[PDB]
């Protein structure tokens, strides 16, 4: 869309990261039932 692009960079960036970053901490929260 017009004059959109400027969010677009930081939204759909933080979205990459949003869904980079639970997947990490979700290996922290699986490596303790993982022995359990």
């Amino acid at each position: 869309g017009p004059d959109i692009i400027p969010i677009v960079a930081g939204v759909v960036a933080g979205i990459v990261l949003i869904g980079l970053a639970l997947l990490l901490i979700w290996k922290l929260l699986m490596i303790i039932h993982d022995r359990r």
